[PDB]
């Protein structure tokens, strides 16, 4: 597997739920990204550098993706839901003397980070979130049109080992399906090779891809009833927050991102960049200066 | 291998312009088909056709695609596994066999073709039986968080190919098996005589016949929908008197109350519902064969 991240250095840091790998560069205040699915941390690898001109970058992999440790999963998927895995992230932080960090998420990670922000928003100093809208709103906006888009968050939340055992015939398949699916041009081209390597590579095991199923039955589930507690009480991200989609991203099939957006938090700019859902490596140098720019000032 | 569970019914292969629809045929009487549905063929009916078979000439039918009926060449719009198509193949069949006024009970998706049949050519029909459906406009519209979940393979099997084909290759026995099992009310196989298990198994191997079933789960999201929009919008109501069946844990009143739905597609229904989960006529024969001949006969 390529290094990605010249000059990063590489941080495996102890958490009480495992260790997050990360790749770290950079100096200046602390600023953590956080990739999706099905990626790992390399999907910063275009927009890092940029960043890590102005800023302490920490490119972590989430719990249970990547080479981050996976912690056990339970019937209530606890490690993987969103609230978890901020609480995982603010300890892999604090291990670094991080206390109060920006945060750019994109995917699942965007999950993590707006959930992090509405459980600890005194650990943010300011968020992003690129192409999504929160869990509760994808559930609550899926209708027949939205089920077919994102039918992998019905499918991958089915009971294990059914989605396992699907992914198990041919797991090279669904990864590479799934990143040529959401892109712009619905191939690969907009990846790096290697950066689709690194993908494949966590996608081939089989403990990752039940780890990914485990993030997703947290989305149908408990990710879903922690939003929908904060948005039946009106309970909104106070932390400044960009956020990004793509022209041609998941988010904004779903609705106008920055109106559902505004309804969440009380401080929130937004801009669509031209791209499919995979901002950082199919548009990254509009993700980067956008970046750039929101934690910059 | 495959057992014979129909002793003393005919094999019938029928010609249609379409392809070969294979069927079991037995008894004497007026004609009453049946139709299966997904994940089986015919073959679900063993339980049930002895007994119906004592007062009518029943058919059990594979559908067009499925079990050892011939599989159409879909296309782009999966014409040929639209429920209109289907019906409109069965019409024909049941005319070669000269039935041109007959009985029809269908089950999932062969319940689908039925009030389809019903809708395009009710003449056709003297009574229908739907069992364990809803049809498929109001799951669609009905689609929620909830729904989404619990029929998530309505959006799975309808990906574009080769996405569904090449899951299912993954592990077919245990899908096959899977959704057997997790939508009878025992949650596993013992509801079903293994000796059918083994023809929905052996049916499901094929990949081919795979396909056909992603072809009409994508008929059931598209032109299916659309064709049941239009009897909607146009107030279109079954005339036919039907029986509405469904399993009190099944697949249609998890969504919506189904007699009261019923009601709104069709102008003379009655409802009950029957001790089981969706397969009504395994997992509840005696119940399901009961309501079946006292509504036919």
């Amino acid at each position: 597997l390529a290094d990605l991240f010249p000059g990063f250095g590489s941080e495996w840091i102890n958490t009480s739920s495992g260790r997050i790998f990360a790749r770290v560069g950079g100096d200046g205040p602390p600023l953590l990204l956080l990739h999706g699915f099905p990626q790992t941390h390399v999907m910063w690898h275009r927009v890092a550098p940029k960043l890590a001109e102005r800023f302490k970058v920490i490119v972590a992999d989430l719990p249970g993706y990547g080479w981050s440790d996976m912690p056990e999963s339970d019937e209530q998927h606890t490690p993987y839901t969103k609230r978890a895995m901020a609480k995982q992230l603010i300890e892999a932080m604090e291990q670094l003397g991080h206390v109060h960090f920006a945060l750019a998420g994109h995917d699942r990670g965007a999950r993590v980070s707006y959930r992090l922000a509405l459980d600890s928003p005194g650990r943010l100093s300011k968020l992003a979130v690129l192409d999504i809208l929160p869990t509760y709103e994808y559930w609550q906006r899926m209708n027949r049109a939205y089920a077919l888009k994102i039918y992998h968050w019905s499918f991958l939340a089915q009971p294990a080992p059914l989605p396992e055992n699907l992914l198990g015939g041919d797991p090279d398949f669904y990864v590479k399906a799934k990143l040529a699916s959401w892109t712009r041009a619905g191939d690969l081209s907009a990846f790096d090779p290697r950066a689709v390597e690194h993908y494949r590579i966590a996608f081939a095991d089989p403990m990752r891809r039940h780890v990914m199923c485990e993030d997703y039955r947290a989305g149908a589930y408990a990710d879903f009833e922690h939003d929908k507690i904060d948005v039946e009480a009106g309970n909104k991200i106070p932390v400044p927050m960009l956020a990004l989609w793509g022209a041609s991203g998941i988010a904004q099939s779903a609705a106008t991102p920055l109106d559902v957006w505004r309804k969440w938090a009380s401080d929130v700019q937004g801009a669509p960049i031209e791209s499919g859902h995979f901002l950082p490596e199919e548009a990254p140098d509009q993700t980067a200066e956008a970046l750039v720019r929101f934690f910059s000032a």
